[PDB]
Formats: C-alpha cells, sequence, structure tokens
C-alpha cells in the first residue's frame, strides 16, 4: 500500500495525501513550478553556473509554491551520469555527485521545505522530445522498466506523488497521415502502438505495482482520432500533451483514484495560433477553446485536471498579447477552480517562454509572478 506512510488518491477532482498509520486525509494542491535540466546534456537541473541548489529550492518556497514537477531523462537516472555546467564553488556539496544523486538530493531538500515532487519522464534521449514513448532503439519495453527503476528508488521519498508518464506525446506529421503514419501517438486510434491512452494503460500498471501510492499523470497528445479532432473547430490546433478531447469516449482504463490529466497549454509566444487573433475573438474565445481542449474533462467528468505546462514571457521580448492570455487564463482557472499546476518554467533558459527568474538567474519578473500569484492567493 506505501513504503513512506503516505498515500495519494484523487477523490473525485481533488488530490489527498493519506497518513496510512493515523488514517488522517488532508486535499493538497500544487501551486507549481517546472524546474528543468535532468532531461537535457546538462544532466542537471539548469541554473547552477550562477545559483546554489539550496538557495534556489529557497527562493522558490519563498514566492509560495508547494510543488516542483522535475522533468529527467533516461540517461540521468542511471548511476554514474556526470552532469556538466555546476558551479562547484556556489554548490561544494555537489562535488562527486552523479546525475542521480543530486536529484535525490534535491528531492530530499524539496521535502525537508513541504515541496511536492512530480516526476516527468520527459525525453527518452537528451536532446529532444520524441513524439512517442519509444525510438527505433528504445522500446517501449525499456522505457518501462526505466520507469519501474526510478519508481522503485524514489517511491521511497514521502513527497514524490508520481509519475508524469510521458512528457507532450505529439505528431511530426500533419492529419490525416498522422493518424496512420506510426510516427506520432494517437488517442482512440485502435493501434496500441501509436495510442498513447492504450499505452498510458501498460505504463500505469506497470508503476502502480511497485509505487502503489503514487498518481499516474496522463498528459493530452496533439492529435486523437479524425473523428474526435474533426468535431471541433479548433480541433486540429491543440499543444502537444494538449489534445483531450478522446478522454470522453476514450478515457485511460486506470483506476480513477490514481488517475490526473494532465494538459499543457500555451499562449501566442509557443505559437501564434489563429485564434489568438482579435479579428478571431481573442481573449474572450478562450475559454471555450480551453474547456473544449482540457476544461471539460474536469468540470463536466469530474476527473482531477492538473495543467502541467503553461507560461510565456509575459510581454518581456515576446508578443506583448501573452500578458493578456496568460491574465485570462488565471481568471479562467480561478474561475473554474483548477488550482494545481506547474508553470513553465523556474528558470529563465526557455527560448519561447522565459520563465519567472530573469536571465540573472536571480532576479524574478514581478508582473509574470504577481499575475500567477492570484492562483496562489
Amino acid at each position: 500500500q506505501t513504503p513512506t506512510g503516505i498515500y495519494y488518491e484523487v477523490r473525485g477532482d481533488t488530490i489527498y495525501m493519506i497518513n496510512v498509520t493515523s488514517g488522517e486525509e488532508t486535499p493538497i494542491h500544487l501551486f507549481g513550478v517546472n524546474w528543468f535540466g535532468f532531461e537535457t546534456p546538462n544532466h542537471v537541473v539548469h541554473g547552477l553556473w550562477k545559483r546554489n541548489w539550496e538557495d534556489m529550492l529557497l527562493q522558490i518556497k519563498s514566492l509560495g509554491f508547494n510543488a516542483i514537477r522535475l522533468p529527467f531523462c533516461t540517461e540521468s537516472v542511471k548511476p554514474g551520469t556526470q552532469p556538466i555546467g555546476i558551479d562547484y564553488s556556489k554548490n561544494p556539496d555537489l562535488r562527486g555527485l552523479d546525475s542521480l544523486q543530486i536529484m535525490e538530493k534535491i528531492i530530499k531538500k524539496a521535502g525537508d521545505l513541504g515541496i511536492f515532487v512530480l516526476l516527468d519522464y520527459h525525453r527518452i534521449g537528451c536532446t529532444h522530445i520524441e513524439p512517442l514513448w519509444y525510438t527505433e532503439d528504445f522500446s517501449e519495453e525499456d522505457f518501462i522498466n526505466t520507469w519501474i527503476e526510478v519508481a522503485k528508488r524514489f517511491g521511497k521519498y514521502w513527497n514524490v506523488i508520481g509519475a508524469d508518464l510521458k512528457n507532450e506525446p505529439h505528431s511530426v506529421t500533419s492529419p490525416p497521415a498522422a493518424y496512420t503514419d506510426g510516427t506520432g501517438a494517437t488517442w482512440g486510434m485502435g493501434n496500441p502502438a501509436t495510442d498513447w491512452n492504450l499505452a498510458a494503460e501498460r505504463i500505469g500498471k506497470a508503476i502502480l505495482k511497485v509505487a502503489p501510492h503514487w498518481l499516474i499523470f496522463v498528459e493530452g497528445t496533439q492529435f486523437t482520432n479524425p473523428k474526435t479532432d474533426s468535431s471541433y473547430k479548433w480541433g486540429y490546433n491543440a499543444w502537444w500533451g494538449g489534445n483531450l478531447m478522446a478522454v470522453k469516449d476514450y478515457p485511460v482504463n486506470l483506476p480513477k483514484n490514481k488517475l490526473v490529466y494532465s494538459p499543457h497549454v500555451y499562449g501566442p509566444d509557443v505559437y501564434n495560433q489563429p485564434y489568438f487573433g482579435p479579428a478571431k475573438g481573442f481573449p474572450d474565445n478562450l475559454p471555450d477553446i480551453w474547456y473544449h481542449h482540457f476544461g471539460y474533462v474536469k468540470l463536466e467528468l469530474g476527473y482531477s485536471v492538473v495543467i502541467g505546462e503553461f507560461g510565456g514571457k509575459y510581454g518581456h521580448g515576446g508578443d506583448p498579447r501573452d500578458v493578456i492570455w496568460q491574465n485570462k487564463l488565471v481568471d479562467w482557472m480561478i474561475e473554474n477552480k483548477f488550482c494545481d499546476f506547474f508553470y513553465w518554467s523556474w528558470n529563465p533558459d526557455s527560448g519561447d517562454t522565459g520563465g519567472i527568474l530573469q536571465d540573472d538567474w536571480t532576479t524574478i519578473w514581478e508582473d509574470k509572478y504577481n499575475n500567477l500569484k492570484r492562483l496562489m492567493d
């Protein structure tokens, strides 16, 4: 039931932490940020050439966040992988540690601060996000076995809440080809080798056997099947990991008390969507679009929906509509009680969105942050 004393579960659309000895249950809310880098060639969260790792976590907590989504790639979790680009005058207690041991130390430190950790298997290699949870050289079985290994080790950390099974299932060709060509993820197509809804069941079953106290976060794909995508005018314009329109007719076959749907949603800095045009109704058209792409999964179907990435430059060397976009998304999350989320990103070094920190790795964007803080209170 649990190697830590704590068991996480969803009841309706809310996540709970259960102390299994005392029987006590407390609803939790994830006020979260992404701190990325373990899924990259650095093999460590970024910024440690400019900051001490613990000070960063203190800074994160001081801003009211209580959760971190931690991307990793396969190699970062294998013992013996070396990190690159750490300033060790600033991080002397990292001297000698490989990527995995830095990950343990960070999660343990986060735990000491009450901060929840969502582990996110973000890339299989360490360069880019594959459309599928396998590659020519890395099979599904390999992918699953890595999760089992990660689950065995990190399931012993009280604050690790579970597994975001694969970052951004998506496509690399257009429809209608993308539905059948084998190169990109689908949902509801029928083929269990491309259908992310089916694979999520296989992979989450395997993790729940070794970490039964975890949550399984399942993201959207980009396209699902042609009937579902055609049923909505903006069906073909959801984000990577952002299309959950198929959940209704093709729900992932896992225990409802262990499952969280986790869409990503982005503004004009990531892609100049046609629906960001004022001529097409922006920003007042947005609630309906979010509602169709993912928000009905909570508001109509009653599942927990935790937005696993959203963000943008908020008018700092980006498209100024992003300010309007982020305000309207925060308003809508607040109106509809989407109170669980992970902002992308803590890091400034995200080329199309920037982050909460500015390029100095030290100072925050006060305005971007103040707008988000409304979710936190």
